[PDB]
């Protein structure tokens, strides 16, 4: 089976494995795990940031920052298509008992004076808005780029009133490959980052949180609350060091081969844009095709191919570490047949 | 005194009203003893057609104790992008029920039946439960925009063969009623719940009312006492309610009538309104033209002797009711007149 | 019928009728209702704190506090036997989103070394302790009275511990009258004060809550929320008013008629303890009966006395306003008549 | 360091570090982890349930199975010093909107008939009881092993009223080791069981809930809100097979040296009570000695042994794999020495 589902599917490389194997662990909730001590640590300089939390996931990483930014019936501001609103199972009204206040945006960039409009004025019938989240590689855009000049201006924006800056960084890196923005600028314009190890970075479990000690200590409560207060973790921080220091580089690998996809793609006749392709994911639509989505999905799967409808006319295709040129090279081919059928 | 259209909320209690009041049949509502608000509860059920009612201080908490009886802790509720319920409530639904908000887009507060279903979320470990769908009728932002009787049908289908509740968010309900000529049990008959101010054009000075199934009602009341509306000898709040159930809905015709007369005229003073949107008590008047935004135009306004409230930056909401007569509302246009003239 | 359920029962006096149809009114929400800024006025001034927040009841009245004082995930220590903890429907789990610390005490009065050992030490496995709440005139315990000492002594040390403190001053008037202490007194050794004006005090509908400005702007925000925010909600205030500044001289008589009640009561056979009888309650035993306290309650009603049990054994009678010193008497009749069919 | 602060400090071994470095792993979030599943299916088998649930930590463990159990305003009733109440940071009223309701034990039994009085009776001032969690090997008490008899006839308890019975198993195997009862024995008389793997049994990460079909697919679910839902968690779940089918046996172990550390901690002359240790737990009290237990804390970690206090005259002290006899004996110098200074 070839594997486009999605970059949260990558398995181990053996230098993670012998690492695990190897791990210097302690007990986390006393703080002595030499491991996860240093992967926050070195997490934390990475992005410029005094300091950094370990998580089980990127769920748990957006909601413990969401509980530590807010207070019980705020508003928090968030990109209409982001992944805290539609994939977090409501999360943050269950935990936070806050208020979603969704802002259309282009490609995941919300426009700045839209974002200025939907602060809540100072009445006694609007909650507070007190943080405006940033999704960067915006996921349902099909792994699009958030300009560094958009996270500036609401920095700016955000500064003025008070309110707390979070951006979902599950695939900043993504991002800072394709723009040559280094994470740590990303970060310096906002109060907290959330970022995944376990997706184009290979490590099998977690993700991290950076920002000020005062925050991170309220988000390490937080995580003890939610159940992500862990032992000797340090056994996965392993892996996670090593694909925070190794495995940042080698992303330019699945950009590119998102890119051929793309464009061997659309050659075949496809409904995909490889100029809309610049991170390691590509949308195709079902437009002109006898079926649709879930039926195409259904198509590929039957032949070899295993991917993710994200609406009635579209399917995500995502890159990794496991999908070598080789794997897409023989996608094509299926999808090459598939397109004779279905066209 | 100034001419106040900022809301029909204002209204005051009628002599007769007062007079019930001060002279109610009144008992302990914990104990279900209060005459008066049981009988307010009994003809409330039957003027929509349902088999329980419930009192209640607030619009605010009849919807959110409806919200409550209707969902789990983590479930998404559908409701129109400017619905009361997710702008105005204070972020209510997610403090006290744990609900996620799921906005969909309307044109005039009529959401379309096929975006509903599109809201609905498919069975995933990732995706709550869509356990409510949440219709405004006599939608306020849009300016008290009548919801038509087949979009609530449409959507009762839709949400009957998906196992979802359905509640009318009915504070003005009336005002659609008289204005549509469809009775209000028709609309809750597409609904499992409703509720409806007695406070607003109806005139009574507190309360609002939910109605439904009795099960569902039950729990409401329950949810009511842990949010704090169980209150003593409510019958002297009720005996107004009485009265602007059974004698002040007529009348609304009147708060109609005059908000057309005053979109009319501000139409030919060149404002920029659109009479034909106007059909119950409220008129969207968008300050564009004028060389004031809403909140300076507003300035001028209370400045001028007249009150009324900026729903954006651009947009001022004027509202009708009992308390302000049609001459009231001819001063105010020979105000807006003036006011045209230095703002344009 | 003699109504000796509750204090709750009591109707409006006359002048409170005359009074409610003649209120001038406005819309609260806006702050213009004249009625109702003068109760919070007049509330804020009998209690001394800086501000008043009229409510549709206690439990309400209770819950704002509550929010107003609290963080989700924070700890309220309260009395074992409290209304808070046993007749609020969880409230306050659910919309503070708070536990509660349930400490044992004597008739009301936690001992002051129990308060202190409750407090939660700074650790992340523990939730923070921002609040205690004292009740008193102490329901579940016959309506008992809470030393002055006790609240002064629990007051220190949540003033050195940055503790809020609130009191459930339902009956604080009863306390008062019974006590000698006077109100501004109980409330000086308080951050709240939550009291009824639907009980004792005979208005239809209402409590209050005073405290600082910036609590009490917190409280009203959360009255908002919960859907107390009323519109001509003067009329109300009108009895309120009376209430507050002429019906609370004669709460004596209640106490007295209580007392009388229960003295007669032992005369004729009743296992009840006058002694106990500190303010307008009295708990009667059954166990000499040849029924139960339920099957006793249905003896009562049919012939004209209205009484709850409280457990299986035990039933409690309530003086009020609406029980003259020839309603007790009457009463007494009853009861004398019905010892000799049940003993 | 000797350290008796934990069972939870305990050390992956060699073969289980070589399990994790070589485990087969998949997406859990698409249920696609052979190793995850593979110990879901062997610790349903285990406990003669129809399905498990692994999570990050013994405390999501028990809050999933809280939140599966509930409805917002649900009453909890559970021991008075159990976990859940005292070192879960409030996280049952935070996420599952419930309220505690506390009954005393002895050594962690509930009086039967004091659960009984706990149910409440179907009335609008109360929430409904639908949930009574039981700890089993009673932390607080000193790891105390709750006679089965207790849990039977809470069983029998919570049927008659239709309500739902969870048991904290964190240390579910020690109790089963000292009192003979095997675990599926115990399991039988609840409808959920939370046991960890991290503690005792040695692994570096995780516990696992055990319970009917549908009440496992609410977890899960319950589990992704929390941010428990993990990738290729199989890494973890391969040390979790070993220490669930090869740990379990040398629990007596621990427990020979728990007896032996009380035994001679008595001849010393500290206040402990070998009698009361049947598990791996010895809470030692200062009451006898010149400093209390934060002062005792200090001077032992001194000298080289580790420990925490539960109160201001309580210690608790644990074994567990990594404290050998030898350490034990090394340890007792240590305490031998110090009483000559404290006593
Ligand atoms: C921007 C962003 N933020 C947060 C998360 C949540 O992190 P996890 O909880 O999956 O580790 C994800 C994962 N997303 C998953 C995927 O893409 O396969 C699915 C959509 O849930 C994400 O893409
Ligand atoms: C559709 C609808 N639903 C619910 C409510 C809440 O009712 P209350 O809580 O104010 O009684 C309102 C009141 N609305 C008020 C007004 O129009 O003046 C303001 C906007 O809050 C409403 O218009
Ligand atoms: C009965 C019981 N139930 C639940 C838990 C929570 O498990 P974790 O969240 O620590 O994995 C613990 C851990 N307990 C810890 C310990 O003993 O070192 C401390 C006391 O929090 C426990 O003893
Ligand atoms: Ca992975
Ligand atoms: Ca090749
Ligand atoms: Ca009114
Ligand atoms: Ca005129
Ligand atoms: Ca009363
Ligand atoms: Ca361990
Ligand atoms: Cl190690
Ligand atoms: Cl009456
Ligand atoms: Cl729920
Ligand atoms: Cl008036
Ligand atoms: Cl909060
Ligand atoms: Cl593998």
């Amino acid at each position: 089976m070839i594997d486009l589902r999605s970059d949260t599917v990558t398995k181990p490389t053996e230098e993670m494995r012998k690492a695990m194997a190897q791990a210097e662990v302690g007990d986390d909730v006393y703080g002595e795990d030499p491991t996860i001590n240093e992967l926050e640590r070195l997490a934390a300089e990475t992005f410029g940031k005094e300091a950094a939390l370990f998580v089980p996931s990127g769920t748990m990483g957006n909601q413990v920052s969401i509980m530590a930014h807010t207070q019980r019936g705020d508003e928090v501001i968030l990109e209409a298509d982001s992944h805290i609103f539609w994939y977090e199972v409501g999360a943050m009204a269950v935990l936070s008992g806050v208020m979603p206040h969704p802002v259309p945006g282009k490609n995941g960039a919300m426009d700045p004076d839209d974002v200025r409009k939907a602060i809540r004025p100072r009445n006694i019938h609007f909650p507070r808005t007190s943080l405006i989240a940033i999704e960067n590689t915006h996921n349902r855009s099909g792994g699009r780029v958030v300009p560094l000049e958009n996270i500036k201006e609401i920095c700016t924006i955000a500064k003025e009133h008070g309110i707390n800056v979070h951006i979902d960084g599950a695939r900043i890196f993504n991002a800072s490959i394709a723009s040559g923005v280094p994470v740590k600028e990303y970060a310096g314009y906002a109060d907290s980052v959330m970022f995944c190890l376990s997706k184009g970075l290979c490590a099998p479990v977690g993700s991290v949180v950076v920002g000020d000690r005062d925050f991170i200590e309220r988000a390490r409560k937080a995580r003890k609350m939610l159940g992500g207060g862990m032992r000797q973790a340090g056994v996965l921080a392993a892996a996670g060091i090593i694909a925070l220091t190794k495995m940042v580089d080698r992303l330019k690998e699945d950009h590119e081969n998102a890119r051929f996809l793309a464009l061997k793609l659309k050659e075949i006749g496809y409904s995909v844009n490889p100029e809309d392709v610049k991170t390691n994911m590509v949308i195709l639509r079902t437009d002109n095709l006898k079926v649709n989505a879930h039926g195409f999905i259904e198509a590929l799967r039957n032949s070899g191919v295993l991917a993710n409808a994200v609406s009635d006319t579209e399917i995500r295709l995502v890159t990794h570490k496991d999908v070598s040129r080789n794997d897409i090279e023989e996608a094509l081919n299926i999808f090459e047949k598939l397109f004779r059928k279905f066209s």
